[PDB]
């Protein structure tokens, strides 16, 4: 679809076999979400935005369907404020910026 | 155009009568600029993100110039990391999500 960003712009999400909520975030590197329980080994990570670093579990190689398009990438869990898609997964499912 | 997120999209902005880079970033409800020195009132604000929140300074109807695209609107000014367009100014110059 064409998204507009008069509000934000907020897609459903399929991770791990659960529903969830996440914003497409173009200003994102990674994709972080809100914590919750993943199978599969994670190694300790650590992030950086606007208010500083927080720590966070990184799961490589996971599957994630975002508004019915399937990526496989990595995914960062963590005290993040919202879940958020980042670019390593936007590029995934063909996203662009257009105007 | 178009604009591809394999890399931070990254554009050309002038305010205040200075060029400046900036992320065009969905995920940003407002626009967040590098500390700059600029004429007129302000309020001060807080903006949270990922690591927690940083004081900023609120000013009003600012024009932009991104991409030969004008807008005008509220922009913060702050010790953020990097210069942050937001969707209050992406709506101005047309700007939309496309997969
Ligand atoms: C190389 C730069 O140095 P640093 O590592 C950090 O620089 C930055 C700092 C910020 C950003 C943009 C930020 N992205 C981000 O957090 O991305 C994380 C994930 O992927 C990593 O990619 C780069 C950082 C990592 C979001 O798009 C926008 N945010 C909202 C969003 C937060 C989850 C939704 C609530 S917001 O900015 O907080 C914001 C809140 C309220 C506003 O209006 C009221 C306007 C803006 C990009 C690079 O320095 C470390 C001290």
């Amino acid at each position: 679809p064409q998204i507009t960003l008069w509000k934000r712009p907020l897609v459903t999400i399929k991770i791990g076999g659960q529903l969830k909520e996440a914003l497409l975030d173009t200003g994102a590197d990674d994709t972080v979400l809100e914590e919750m329980n993943l199978p599969g080994r994670w190694k300790p990570k650590m992030i950086g935005g606007i208010g500083g670093f927080i720590k966070v579990r990184q799961y490589d190689q996971i599957l994630i369907e975002i508004c019915g398009h399937k990526a496989i990438g990595t995914v960062l869990v963590g005290p993040t404020p919202v879940n958020i898609i980042g670019r390593n997964l936007l590029t995934q499912i063909g996203c662009t910026l257009n105007f």
